[PDB]
C-alpha cells in the first residue's frame, strides 16, 4: 500500500529501479489513484502497447480532467492537448486516423532519412563528441543541439532560418512531457514557440521551394488522391521537432552517465566495434529516456487478473519492462547477443523516428569510443523534472584520449 504512494518523485526520481523491482515482484498492475493504472511486467506492457483495445486519442479522454483536479493546477503546454482540440496530427490517435496520418507521414520522412543524409548525421555527432572536451555542461552544450542540428537538417530548414529553428526547438521540446512545476510567463513563452513554428512550418510548406527535406517531401506525398493537408503538413512538422528532441538528448546525457559508471562495458565498445549498434539498444534499455507510453482502454478489460473500464488511463512503465526483457536485466552489458527492448513502444504507434535516433546515437558512441579511452560524470546526478522522461538537467564529464 505504501509501495503505490511511492511513484513518483520524493527522489524516486535520482533512482526508480529498485522501485520498479518492488512493483515487479509484489504489485505487477494497479491503481494510481493519483489517477491512471500503473503496469510494471515486461509481458503486460508488450500486450498493452500492441493491443487494438487500448488507444492513444488522449484529447478526448478524461485523463487530463482527472490529473488537473488532483494536481489543483492547470495544465501546461502539452504534445496531445493538441492544438485547440485537435491532437490528431501529432498522432495521438487511433485507426483510421492514424492510419491514414500515418502512412502519408512515414513514407515522406523515410525518404528525408536515407543513407544520403548520413554525412550530415556524422557531422553533427563528431562535432558534439568534440566539444564534451570543452565544455561545462555536456547537457546544454553537447546532448541538446545534436538533434536540433540533425533535424534542422532533416526537415530542410533554411540557412536564414536556423537560429529562428533553434531558439523554438528549445521552448518546445519539454512540450514533450507533463510538468506542473513551469511558472506562467514560461507556460505563454512556450506556447508563443508553439503557435510561431506552426505559423512558420504552414509558410514555408506553401512557399515552394523550402529545401530538399521534409516540409517539402510532406507537401509531395500522395497515395492514390490521398495527401497531408497543409495544417497536417505544419502540425507533423512540431510533431517531429519536439518528439525527437528530449528523448534523444536525454539519452546521450544517460549514455554519458553510464560509461562513467560501467568503464569496462565502455572498454568493450572501443575495443569492439562491431558491437556499437547492440550497445545503443542496451543503453536505451537500461536507461530509455522516456519512463512511460501512454493509453486509454477502448473496451472493458482484463489484464492479467486486472480489472480496466472503458476510458481508464494506462501507464506503461517502458523502464520497468526493460530490466525484465533479457536475462540478469539490472546488469548493463553491451554484449548482449539479444537486446529486446521496449523503449521504442511496440505496435502501430512504434516510435517512427527509431532508425534516426538509433542512426544519431550509433554515430555518436563509434566517435566517443574511437576519440576517448574513458569518460567520467560528476556525481551525484540532477534530473530534468517531469512525468514520464528521464534525463539529466546538467552534466559535467571529464574525458580523456
Ligand atoms: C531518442 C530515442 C527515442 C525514443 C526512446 C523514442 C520513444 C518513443 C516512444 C516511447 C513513443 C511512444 C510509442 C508508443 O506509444 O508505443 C514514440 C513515438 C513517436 N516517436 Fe519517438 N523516440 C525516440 C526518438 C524519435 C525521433 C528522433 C523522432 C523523430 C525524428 C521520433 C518520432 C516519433 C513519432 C512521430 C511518434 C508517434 C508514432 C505514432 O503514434 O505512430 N522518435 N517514440
Ligand atoms: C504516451 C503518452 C501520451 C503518455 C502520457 O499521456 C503522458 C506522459 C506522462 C508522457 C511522458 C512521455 C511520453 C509522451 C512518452 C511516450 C511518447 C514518446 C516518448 N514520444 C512521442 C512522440 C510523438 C507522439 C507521441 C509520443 C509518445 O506518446
Amino acid at each position: 500500500l505504501a509501495l503505490a504512494v511511492n511513484p513518483f518523485d520524493p527522489t524516486f526520481k535520482a533512482d526508480p529501479y529498485p522501485v520498479y523491482a518492488r512493483l515487479r515482484t509484489e504489485l505487477p498492475i494497479h491503481r494510481s489513484a493519483l489517477g491512471a493504472w500503473i503496469v510494471a511486467d515486461y509481458t503486460s506492457c508488450d500486450k498493452v502497447l500492441r493491443s487494438r483495445l487500448f488507444g492513444k486519442d488522449f484529447a478526448n479522454s478524461t485523463f487530463f480532467d482527472h490529473l488537473t483536479s488532483m494536481m489543483g493546477e492547470d495544465m501546461p503546454p502539452f504534445l496531445g492537448l493538441g492544438i485547440d482540440g485537435d491532437a490528431r496530427p501529432f498522432m495521438l490517435t487511433d485507426p483510421p486516423e492514424h492510419t491514414r496520418l500515418r502512412g502519408l507521414v512515414s513514407d515522406a520522412f523515410t525518404r528525408s532519412t536515407t543513407t544520403s543524409m548520413d554525412d550530415i548525421v556524422l557531422s553533427a555527432a563528431s562535432s558534439a563528441v568534440r566539444h564534451l572536451e570543452h565544455c561545462t555542461d555536456a547537457v546544454s552544450e553537447v546532448a541538446e543541439p545534436f538533434p536540433v542540428e540533425v533535424l534542422s537538417s532533416i526537415l530542410g530548414i533554411p540557412d536564414k532560418d536556423r537560429g529562428r529553428f533553434s531558439e523554438w526547438s528549445n521552448l518546445v521540446a519539454g512540450v514533450l512531457d507533463i510538468n506542473f512545476a513551469i511558472p506562467k510567463e514560461v507556460a505563454d513563452r512556450r506556447s508563443a514557440a508553439i503557435e510561431e513554428s506552426i505559423d512558420y512550418f504552414r509558410t514555408l510548406a506553401t512557399s515552394g521551394n523550402a529545401p530538399e527535406g521534409l516540409v517539402r517531401r510532406l507537401s509531395e506525398v500522395s497515395h492514390g488522391g490521398d495527401q497531408l493537408s497543409v495544417d497536417e503538413i505544419a502540425a507533423t512538422c512540431l510533431l517531429i521537432t519536439v518528439a525527437g528532441q528530449e528523448t534523444t538528448s536525454n539519452t546521450i546525457g544517460n549514455m554519458l552517465i553510464t560509461f562513467s559508471r560501467h568503464a569496462d562495458q565502455f572498454e568493450q565498445v572501443r575495443a569492439n566495434p562491431q558491437f556499437i549498434e547492440n550497445a545503443v539498444a542496451e543503453v536505451l534499455r537500461f536507461e530509455p529516456p522516456a519512463h512511460e507510453a501512454g493509453r486509454i482502454a477502448l473496451e472493458d478489460c482484463e489484464v492479467s487478473g486486472a480489472n480496466i473500464t472503458k476510458g481508464d488511463a494506462v501507464m506503461v512503465l517502458l523502464a520497468s519492462g526493460n530490466r525484465e526483457a533479457v536475462e540478469r536485466g539490472d546488469t548493463f552489458s553491451v554484449t548482449r547477443p539479444d537486446v529486446s527492448s521496449l523503449s521504442y513502444g511496440r505496435g502501430i504507434h512504434h516510435c517512427l523516428g527509431s532508425a534516426l535516433a538509433n542512426s544519431m546515437l550509433q554515430h555518436f558512441l563509434r566517435e566517443l569510443s574511437q576519440r576517448y579511452r574513458s569518460i567520467e560524470v560528476a556525481e551525484p546526478i540532477n534530473y530534468k523534472p517531469g512525468m514520464g522522461l528521464r534525463g539529466p538537467e546538467t552534466l559535467s564529464v571529464a574525458v580523456s584520449r
